């Protein structure tokens, strides 16, 4: 029993933006409360959590192309 | 038994974005308050959880292209 | 029993983005309140938590092109 | 009296050429004969002239593309 | 009296040309004459002339693409 | 009297030239008379001319991409 495996997958593949300007860009976000209140936390086996924010963000890129690629191969006996 | 497999995908492919401008962009929020009262909090395997956020986001990319590819191959036996 | 496996991705691939300007910006957040009451916090196994916070954040990359690949190959008996 | 002027031309503009090939050109002019006579030649206040020529051209560009922008803002008083 | 000016031209302007080949190019121009027989020459005040000529020319360029801008701003006063 | 003047063009501009080859070129201009008789020469103010040629020329460029620009502000009072 003989296997014959080839992976050539071959990728010319171009993202792009071109973009003559970004200008002028307000962020005005009004104040807020963020009241919480709980008794007990009993947080355990990769309980990931969050208790209380205000976030507030402005993410501008110029250009904020994103390529994501996963090769993956698996052999069994 | 002789198993050959070949995996030849060939991509000449192209995700573009011309933009002129973007210009003027404006994001006004008003405030609010997000109050929130609980007694327990028992969070295990594997619980991922928020308990109170205002999350207020100005996401502008000059092109916000995404391209995703996913190449997978299995061999049992 | 003789397995051949050959692994042979060829990749020409560019992610860009040509910016003629970014100009102004401007991130003026409201003040904000994030009180948290909790009396017990008996946190084990891998947990990671944030229990108040306030976040203001201005990230601004004049190009921020993000290319991530992963490659995998595994092999039994 | 207060003037505001703002000049933003966003110009994205390609000018392309694609070309196989050229391949074989042949000129081949036939002799010829330009016999002026004249007496005077009184040339004066900017005067171009050209007086006996024989041209023989052979132009060929690979791609000749030509682009011819011009930009001009005049402003009085 | 104020005058504000901005002049802000932005310009992503591509010219290409893309050749595969430009191969065999003969130019065989036959033999002539060019007599000129002028008794004076009163050349003055900026006078450019040429007197007798025999131009053989093979301007070949693989892309000869040109681009030209010329951006010009005058304020009087 | 307040004058005030902004000056950003932004140029992201590509000449460009592929070429695969140029190959055989082969230029044979036949043998030429240029015979000038002329009395007087009396040139004078800025006089540039030029009186007997023949010019053989064979400019081939492996991409002869030529980008000429001109910027020019001028102010007065």
């Amino acid at each position: 029993g003989s296997v014959q495996i080839v992976y050539k997958p071959v990728d010319l593949s171009k993202v792009t933006s071109k973009c003559g300007s970004l200008g002028n860009i307000h962020h005005k976000p009004g104040g807020g409360q963020v009241e919480v209140k709980s008794e007990k936390l009993d947080f355990k086996d990769r309980v990931q959590s969050k208790i209380g924010s205000l976030d507030n963000i402005t993410h501008v890129p110029g250009g904020g192309n994103k390529k994501i690629e996963t090769h993956k191969l698996t052999f069994r006996e």
